[PDB]
């Protein structure tokens, strides 16, 4: 989408610089798109959606429970990915960010039309329970609690680790030996009668970009490519797509579990690995809980709760938080949309009034009416506790109630003292969990008398 | 804290308040302090919603309210932490 | 000495037909060399012929033993790391190299270890494949532990398999500010 914002109309950056749709640079990210869409058409590869704003999901179902917030980011990158890639195009592999696997993903994938990913081996096989023979093999990992399920590709973790950071060359020929010696190593899984699909899964361009002279990168991968050329035309392997793996491998035996990790055999290099990780995280977790009590007030969705979503996407983006580029300020920024649009639309319910129904009396039942106003354009459904030095209601953990837009609703309540004196009446309205607007009223309490004594 | 102004010695108790905020276990807690002094304790309370609380302090002695304080508490979310490993 | 073998041997044949849900052709043919190990003319005080009571357990000793031994403890390992009296993982993989469908189970075994709730744990597993499954237990000492896990079929153990974990300590955290 970042290349597509750009064909149509020029980037501008923050610091500065800009360009136009005709600016010659954009030619060169124009036929880049083009030459991937050309070589998807044409069969030679296969294009996966992923999760939009690249997030470490297993995480987010697992520790912060937001399933919703994964569901709908997923659909929405699968419609991009539909979308500039044209043709009508349907991905049915996903890339799971970063390997993050976790059980709950299961249904989400089955419900999205997802029906192969990639996981790790040496991170994921070995510790998953059920039927197993080798890592070499497509599984097909099925939830219990609902017989869902989706195939698993494990890629091999050390041939997939020596090429991405054991790319440091030197010199000309050098990248040539060390290509040699990894196709090298391809072949010779070769001879193992177990190895019986080998995936190789890592990053497109870190390895090509972060090395010590990433000039003599791309030579090496022309060379390795050439080499693994020569492995199909001998007739030993059969280079192909995962897609076509898909279909011409079904997947046999069967896992049940596979315990929540990354590629990294760890989640703190998004929580944990920097001091201030918690501070944030907590931060983060209140505005969505927010969003949360605002969805729960209106009874769903709507332009605004969607637009406070989205900038909630940007924010837990996995790329902010890791550990070596932890970039605060982006993240401060984006909560700060997010927490604006909620609180611009929670603040329009207040509680205007709150009195006695009666005058109050020690140890004697008597009622208290609170008055709700709703100045927004929707239909609400909010809750308040009450709260008193000595007060007691007499059976409500949360009252809810239920009024229509531009309106108020007053209820009584019946209530005890406890003390006489000057009390101090608290009442506050919740919604998820939340306390959303609190209100303090001061009543007095008289004693109660007892009658004369009859005759 | 609660201050003493006066030449003797007088206990006092307090009962708190709020809407989500409840005491462990201490229906009155009693103080006495004596003449021309403050006296502090700390007690033990639990929170039930997030956000912005509104919390009562009234001193009581004998069913009668003396005088109350209102204090304000933030609450915050507790998170779950990290699957291990 | 020979009642004790012979007992052995049959009990051995027990714990292999519960293995495999029943009986089969190694099962039968082993069972056939087991009653003229039995014969109460070469057990007679007088004509005590115990050179044929070997030879016939032997026969049946070696048609159950090359069909248990396919039946290993491929790996132990630590889900996770072990802190002392915590609630850890631990998985562990059983092999079948038979061309049937077995059964077994498995106890754990330790210093101070203990399985948080598991008596006997029963896989059950399709032939040529290993399974693996994650059980819960419990350190409670902290140092070099050394725990054993042995697959164990109608009280008879199969295999066993030792292991060294580390245990280390449970530090308690701050004081909130």
């Amino acid at each position: 989408r970042q290349w597509q914002i750009a064909v149509e109309k020029g980037v501008e950056f923050v610091n500065g610089e800009k360009y136009d749709p005709n600016h010659e640079k954009i030619r060169l990210v124009e036929e880049t798109l083009n030459n991937y869409r050309e070589a998807l058409f044409k069969g030679q590869i296969d294009v996966l959606t992923s999760i939009y704003a690249h997030t470490i999901g297993g995480f987010l179902t697992d520790v912060l429970g937001a399933t919703n917030i994964v569901e709908e980011e997923i659909r929405y990158g699968k419609e991009v990915t539909s979308k500039i890639m044209g043709n009508n195009y349907n991905p049915q592999g996903i890339w799971t960010p970063e390997m993050a696997f976790s059980m709950k993903l299961i249904p989400i994938y089955y419900d999205l039309d997802i029906k192969y990913t990639v996981l790790d081996d040496k991170f994921h096989f070995f510790h998953a329970e059920g039927n197993k023979d080798s890592q070499y093999e497509p599984y097909m990992v099925i939830d219990t609690e609902s017989k869902k399920y989706i195939t698993v590709f494990f890629r091999d973790h050390d041939l997939s680790d020596i090429l991405g950071f054991r790319n440091n060359f030197y010199s000309e020929p050098h990248a040539w030996r060390n290509a040699y010696e990894f196709a090298l190593r391809v072949a010779e899984k070769w001879f193992d009668k177990n190895v019986k699909v080998l995936t190789i899964a890592l990053d497109g361009e870190n390895w090509m970009s972060f090395s010590v002279n990433p000039p003599l990168t791309a030579y090496f991968l022309d060379k390795m490519i050439i080499y693994l050329e020569t492995l199909s035309d001998n007739k030993f392997i059969k280079l192909s797509t995962l897609r076509e793996i898909y279909n011409k491998v079904p997947a046999n035996r069967i896992l049940t579990n596979i315990p929540t990790n990354s590629w990294l055999g760890t989640f703190r290099k998004w929580r944990g690995e920097v001091p201030q990780h918690e501070e944030y995280w907590i931060k983060t977790y209140s505005v969505y809980r927010k969003l949360l009590a605002y969805e729960e007030m209106i009874g769903g969705r709507d332009e605004f709760s969607n637009e406070a979503r989205w900038a909630l996407w940007h924010a837990l983006d996995s790329d902010y938080w890791w550990a070596e580029f932890w970039l605060p300020k982006i993240i401060d920024t984006w909560l700060s949309v997010a927490e604006n649009i909620l609180n611009n639309r929670i603040n329009k319910i207040q509680i205007i009034d709150v009195r006695p129904a009666s005058e109050f009396y020690e140890d004697e039942k008597a009622g208290l009416v609170v008055t709700i106003r709703n100045q927004l354009e929707k239909e609400i459904r909010v809750s308040f506790a009450i709260g008193g030095t000595g007060f007691s209601s007499v059976n409500n953990d949360l009252e809810t109630v239920k009024m229509n837009p531009n309106s108020s609703y007053t209820r009584i309540i019946p209530v005890k003292a406890k003390f006489i004196g000057k009390h101090k009446m608290v009442v506050s309205a919740i919604s998820k969990g939340l306390i959303i607007d609190s209100k303090i009223i001061d009543i007095n309490v008289k004693p109660k008398l007892l009658p004369n004594p009859r005759l």
